[PDB]
């Protein structure tokens, strides 16, 4: 915790979701569905102004896919990370065939589907978003905790326009001078180190910021290939082999080299002043950091959201009508 009041508020919080139950909820409409389950945007019924985004998942597609050390860590991590640029898990409740996790809502869109729309994204654009993952990292990295999935895909609009991580399903805490061992993430983001299998900790992450920014600067990420093995020999090329467009400003391509140093040990943000080099980089010269914490600033793209229940930024789905999934009684799921 930063300080005394944030402990004493964030216990009020857990107190207050604590007493809750899966019956003082009304569903309202469908955020996002697929074969892991569906997002459905739901409303406090003694306070209708309080809406979340309730991820419901079934277990069965869990178990099969081996991803129940995911979700649990995705569980942990989620719900005691407290930062204004990470989606808030406030808790989870569970039955047979269900698990169900109380997010806080993000109205304003998967930035994704804006990037794929504009082709990319203008310099200040891409800063303002770059920065709010940075302030993430900050946070994460101060716990030790790897994120692992950094993707366009991954980051979500409140209704102010602010991005937050979403999607813990590859981060995972790593013990004090220990690494990680799993083959995970989005072929194009994954690090050269994650390629050769020497161990990761969360100058990985570093990696993939810097590969954001070369996707949200120019559409594709900066290593691709025809087949995931030519993209990792690609990767293990480096970042010095690929050829940088006019498009992306003199001091981005200096960051993104920066940050997709071969060499985990060299990427910034992994040096002296950990994620405060990041920030210090001249590309962020005139960026207002603390405006940027405080709320202050004036994100580059305004979503509208005009109640806690507008969904009018996500897309439509038919309500679910598939056979329900076998129950789920093995145990894994007992701090749910
Ligand atoms: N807190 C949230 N607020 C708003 N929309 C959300 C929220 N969480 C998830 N969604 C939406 O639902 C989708 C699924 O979220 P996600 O965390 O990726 O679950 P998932 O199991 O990984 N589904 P998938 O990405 O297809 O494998 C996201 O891409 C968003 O469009
Ligand atoms: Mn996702
Ligand atoms: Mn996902």
């Amino acid at each position: 915790y930063e300080d005394a009041e944030a402990k004493a508020k964030y216990e009020a919080e857990a107190a207050f979701f604590a007493n809750l139950k899966l019956s003082d909820f009304n569903i309202i409409d469908t955020l996002g569905v697929g074969g892991f389950g569906r997002v459905e945007l739901v409303q406090l019924k003694s306070e209708e102004s309080k809406t979340f985004a309730m991820k419901i998942l079934k277990k069965r597609h869990i178990v099969d896919t081996r991803q129940q050390e995911h979700i649990r860590s995705e569980k942990q991590i989620m719900q005691g990370a407290h930062s204004d640029f990470i989606v808030r898990l406030y808790r989870t409740f569970k039955d047979s065939k269900y698990l169900y996790m109380l997010m806080e809502a993000c109205l304003g869109g998967e930035l994704w589907t804006i990037l794929r729309d504009r082709g990319s994204f203008e310099d200040s654009t891409t800063r303002f978003y770059t920065a709010c993952v940075v302030e993430a990292f900050a946070y994460l990295h101060s716990k030790g905790i790897i994120y692992r999935d950094l993707k366009p895909e991954n980051l979500i609009l409140d209704h102010r326009g602010y991005a937050k991580l979403v999607d813990f399903g590859f981060a995972k805490k790593i013990g004090f001078g220990k690494k990680t061992w799993t083959f995970c993430g989005t072929p194009e983001y994954v690090a050269p180190e994650i390629i050769l299998n020497k161990g990761h900790d969360i100058s990985a992450d570093y990696w993939s910021l810097g590969i954001l920014m070369y996707e949200l600067l120019t559409g594709s990420p900066p290593f691709s290939g025809p087949d995931p093995m030519k993209t990792y020999n690609i990767i293990l090329r480096g970042i010095d082999m690929i050829e940088f467009p006019k498009k992306i400003a003199k001091n981005a391509a200096n960051l993104i080299k920066k940050l997709c140093r071969d060499n985990p040990s060299e990427r910034l943000g992994n040096l002296k002043n950990g994620v405060k080099d990041i920030q210090k980089h001249k590309w962020f010269e005139g960026f207002n950091w603390e405006g940027l914490r405080k709320g202050t600033l004036t994100p580059p793209i305004i979503p509208s959201v005009a109640s806690p229940t507008d969904t009018s930024n996500f897309d439509s789905f038919p309500e679910d009508n598939d056979e329900p999934p076998p129950d789920d009684n093995s145990g894994w799921d007992i701090d749910f």
